[PDB]
């Protein structure tokens, strides 16, 4: 049902496929102290452990929604999986409240064409997962004092070719600038890359590793803009 997608898969108890724990694959680059090793896959357990390294073999990757309810219910784990999923995992069944994420984030109503709908998604997303990865919003997207922007952080990064894309400080300050917060003095440099970085740095660094986040921005040799030397 492939595992390496990045989906959640049912780590076993090494012998008993009866008793597992349901995990998120996720990449061992988010994690520096835990490293993986080839036969070896890196998962988040929501349930248990947020980082651990465990075999490809005592890992059965399954769709623990997609199970019978009368399974799921009768082991707490695969129970609080379906709990855990459904409101992460699933296109409309996604809630958390928008508004607790930025402020309002605009999503009132939408604007077709000129609003991605991602956007939404994305915020969503990330606001749920960050939270289960032991890294959670201990304090709000703010910076440089007023609302930030997080998907337009993305979008203008991601336009910039990625962030694994860029190589220049020049760009995080023009994302940061872009969001049309003042770029102060190289405080604000830090603060967007911080911002990015451990805000987004999972969908970074999956985005960047399955090759999401790519643009003739970053494909060149020489530049149109010397750098200041």
């Amino acid at each position: 049902n492939d595992e390496l997608l990045g989906k959640v898969v049912s780590v076993v108890s090494a012998t008993e496929r009866t008793e597992w724990y349901p995990a998120l694959v996720i990449s061992p680059s988010c994690n520096d102290d835990i490293t993986v090793k080839k036969d070896q896959c890196l998962v988040r357990s929501f349930i248990d452990s947020k980082f651990y390294s465990i075999a490809r073999k005592d890992i059965k990757e399954v769709d623990i929604l997609n199970l019978p309810e009368s399974e799921l219910s009768t082991k707490p784990g695969l129970q609080k999986a379906s709990i855990f999923l459904k409101t992460r995992v699933v296109p409309d069944n996604w809630k958390m409240d928008i508004s607790e994420i930025l402020e309002s984030s605009s999503s009132k109503d939408k604007e077709k064409e000129l609003d991605p709908e991602e956007r939404d998604n994305f915020l969503q997303q990330l606001y749920k997962f960050m939270e289960d990865r032991g890294t959670p919003i201990n304090k709000p997207p703010v910076l440089g004092y007023k609302d930030l922007n997080l998907f337009k952080l993305f979008r203008l990064v991601y336009h910039q070719g990625g962030c694994d894309n860029i190589d220049s400080g020049a760009v995080w300050k023009q994302i940061y600038m872009d969001l049309g917060i003042p770029i102060l003095n190289s405080a604000a440099s830090y603060n967007v890359k911080t911002a990015y970085r451990k805000y987004l740095y999972g969908f970074e660094e999956y985005c960047r590793s399955a090759n999401i986040q790519f643009r003739t921005v970053h494909h060149h040799e020489l530049e149109h803009h010397h750098h200041h030397h």
